[PDB]
């Protein structure tokens, strides 16, 4: 089988409130203002797809949120994002591979050239046959073209593919192509799914 | 009672391997070299006590580890340190206070002026009556003077004080003054200690 895993809130817990905390720490802007002004629109989509530079992405968010930061300062806080591995999921991924299943990661990424990001973590790279990243592809979930890129490059049909993601639009985008798509509700979805099938 | 909690590996999980990962990411220096060259000696003690500047501390570690980083780049990776709250411990701290016990934090800190650090987290500040930090005091655990500073400033005797820390030297330093010192072996030590006594 081909197994596709989302990264954010599937393989790792991730929390961008830490970043807002760090920008609040530096700017003294009340956290609540940053929480209110921080939202993922067009500049995110473009950055995810590599259509605008890190600097332009920084500039757009700083304009939205009235952040008087240099690019370096932006990056410095961006670096602070909370990321914890889910070791249960990592172990399952390793197990699937040694049973000759194909295991890959599919992630919309706002990594910057100056930051250390989950897709760069040795434990996540060593757990996957391949990692597919939006910025490299010029595509993002839930666009059909990104799922198709993966089926095509891995050589599997929709019906031989299982996809895990916590975002319901992402799940819909995959379903449209006949991928078996598992909504990740929380940390039990994936251990359950694989309970009997592994151990 | 006066309850004193260590921060690192007591209230929060903390992992500086994330920092080494980030410096490896930037420098391309193999992680294993950084792991081998990274050790907490005199420059740490001094920085903890506020005796040398952030820059000097950076300069010393970069010299030790052959890190060709600016101060900004050092800080940028330092910012990456893994920190997760232990919500069990945070809740216990809140509970102790509302029962009229005094609850404080005692931490040797290598915060920089440019970073967002656990002692600055709203959830940790809001959980404690007071937070005692090495850099502010010019003292560090396990020196007797730092424990004495806390007893003196809070107005409690050793025998009315309970201290939690995972470092055995820190625990010894407290014991020497007749503080009740609880070695934190793992994440159960503290929930157990308070199981019956709270709920
Ligand atoms: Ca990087
Ligand atoms: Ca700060
Ligand atoms: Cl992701
Ligand atoms: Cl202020
Ligand atoms: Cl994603
Ligand atoms: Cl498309
Ligand atoms: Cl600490
Ligand atoms: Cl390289
Ligand atoms: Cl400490
Ligand atoms: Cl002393
Ligand atoms: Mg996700
Ligand atoms: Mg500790």
């Amino acid at each position: 089988m081909l197994y596709i895993f989302d990264l954010g809130n599937v393989i790792v817990d991730i929390d961008f409130n830490r970043v807002l905390g760090a920008w609040s720490d530096l700017t003294r802007i009340p956290l609540a203002s940053l929480k209110k002004s921080f939202h993922m629109g067009e500049a995110f989509h473009q950055h995810e797809r590599g259509e605008i530079s890190d600097e332009a992405f920084a500039e757009a968010l700083c304009h939205e949120m009235a952040l008087p930061l240099s690019y370096e300062q932006f990056s410095h806080g961006w670096q602070a994002v909370f990321v914890a591995l889910r070791p249960e999921v990592i172990a399952i991924m390793h197990k699937l591979r040694e049973q000759g299943h194909r295991v890959v990661v599919l992630s919309n990424t706002n990594r910057l050239h100056t930051t250390f990001w989950p897709e760069e973590y040795p434990e996540i790279r060593d757990a996957a046959d391949h990692i597919y990243l939006s910025q490299d592809l010029g595509m993002r979930k839930p666009e059909a073209r990104i799922y198709q890129h993966v089926l095509q490059a891995e050589g599997f049909s929709p019906s031989d593919t299982v996809f895990f993601d916590d975002n319901a639009d992402n799940i819909e985008g995959a379903n449209q192509l006949g991928i078996t798509s598992i909504l990740v509700k929380d940390k039990t979805t994936i251990p359950d799914y694989f309970a009997k099938v592994l151990c």
